[PDB]
């Protein structure tokens, strides 16, 4: 109900609009996404997976408004995208970036129990409750898989996030959402820098299938660079999947805790 939700002027971020806003529910505050025909069917698809989503790692919406312009409404995290905020705040532990990633795979691992697919699992796409509290965002490209296929299937086409077998053959699994979580932790360790620096989608297509990846990040413990690596597996069947990913960073995670 529009007329009990109020927006600022000025824009969190853009590319439509991102603005923040109170929904009188006690207020709560919240992020409302402002968005040809095609456009609401993608908001209101991409609100419809949200819907069905219940994990402390992803954002929770509260609902879609038709008002003046077509807007999503979800449960706010002041602190923003993980990447941007790690390259303004270097000073931050690599304790607590894997405390942050372990917190995105136990988010990814819901995601692929619910057989699931995000297809844009990256660092902007991650947003910041607190310094301690991640939540994986930005369900614009995700599917629900049939009952009876691990991938969807898609027609002519975010490159550099991509798993090799979406790039060749358009199939998006959970296996290739663990290969952009990879990238994902690449871009973390690397306090938000860009992955690939300066190549082209093609340049970086070309590199991996030459059996090349992007060095460690300065300061990156090791067995999370390991971690990048065996999520970088080229064949999708011995790429780990999101339990087994999760496992690991958990139990790497208590081990460094004290
Ligand atoms: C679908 C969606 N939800 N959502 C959101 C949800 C909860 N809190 C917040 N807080 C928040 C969200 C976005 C923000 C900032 C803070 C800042 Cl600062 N800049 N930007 C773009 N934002 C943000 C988006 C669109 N963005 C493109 C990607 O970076 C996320």
């Amino acid at each position: 109900d529009r007329k009990l939700l109020t927006l600022e002027d000025k824009e969190l971020g853009s590319g439509g609009t991102v603005k923040k806003g109170y929904y009188q529910m006690v207020v709560k505050t919240v992020a409302v996404k402002i968005l040809d025909p095609a456009l609401k069917d993608e908001l209101l698809a991409e609100a419809n997976v949200m819907q069905q989503l219940d994990n402390p790692y992803i954002v929770r919406m509260i609902g879609i408004c038709e008002a003046e312009s077509w807007m999503l409404v979800m449960e706010m995290a002041e602190l923003g995208p993980l990447n941007k905020y790690l390259q303004q705040n270097r000073h931050v532990k690599d304790k607590n970036i894997i405390e942050l990633v372990h917190q995105v795979s136990m988010g990814m691992k819901y995601l692929e129990e619910s057989n699931f697919v995000h297809r844009d699992l990256a660092a902007r796409n991650v947003l910041l409750v607190t310094q301690h509290y991640a939540k994986i965002s930005d369900f614009g490209l995700s599917k629900a898989l049939r009952a009876d296929e691990n991938y969807y299937k898609a027609q002519t086409h975010p490159v550099k996030w991509y798993a090799p077998e979406c790039i060749n053959y358009y199939k998006f699994s959970s296996k290739s959402d663990v290969w952009s979580f990879g990238v994902l932790m690449w871009e973390a360790f690397s306090y938000g820098q860009k992955p690939y620096r300066g190549m082209k989608g093609s340049e970086v297509t070309a590199m991996l299938e030459k059996g090349e990846r992007m060095g460690c990040p300065a300061g990156c413990p090791r067995e999370m660079y390991d971690l990048m690596n065996l999520c970088w597996t080229y064949d999708v069947e011995n790429r780990p999947g999101f339990a087994a990913v999760e496992l690991r960073l958990r139990n790497y995670y208590y081990d460094v805790v004290n």
